[PDB]
């Protein structure tokens, strides 16, 4: 919390207790990035909760909050994907597939982890890429 409220305090330059447009924009670009102020409005606007046009701490800390969680959640999905993809060229072949099932204490066919990968492959190129793998976890 008091770390993200120290992230907070880099964000309220003047500390007033508020983050405006322009503030984040001061932050952003000694960030290696240079919004437009139309930019920089839709991201406040997307974390001002109660619309006064300005982020206070508790809109930034549960902005910060879900973004964590969201975080976490694609690190997990993430080692997840690394298992299976015992090369780690980012595809999970149907071999590799197979292997960390049998892993798993499944022991299934050519035929079985082939109709594994074909409901999970959108793009057809017979294999299962991050993008896919998320999309049939969810
Ligand atoms: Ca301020
Ligand atoms: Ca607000
Ligand atoms: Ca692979
Ligand atoms: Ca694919």
């Amino acid at each position: 919390i008091a770390e993200f409220k120290e992230a907070f305090s880099l964000f309220d330059k003047d500390g007033d207790g508020t983050i405006t447009t322009k503030e984040l924009g001061t932050v952003m670009r000694s960030l290696g990035q240079n919004p437009t102020e139309a930019e920089l409005q839709d991201m406040i606007n997307e974390v001002d909760a109660d619309g006064n046009g300005t982020i206070d701490f508790p809109e930034f800390l549960t902005m910060m909050a879900r973004k964590m969680k969201d975080t976490d959640s694609e690190e997990e999905i993430r080692e997840a994907f690394r298992v299976f993809d015992k090369d780690g060229n980012g595809y999970i072949s149907a071999a590799e597939l197979r292997h960390v099932m049998t892993n798993l204490g499944e022991k299934l066919t050519d035929e079985e982890v082939d109709e594994m990968i074909r409901e999970a492959d959108i793009d057809g190129d017979g294999q299962v890429n991050y993008e896919e793998f998320v999309q049939m976890m969810t």
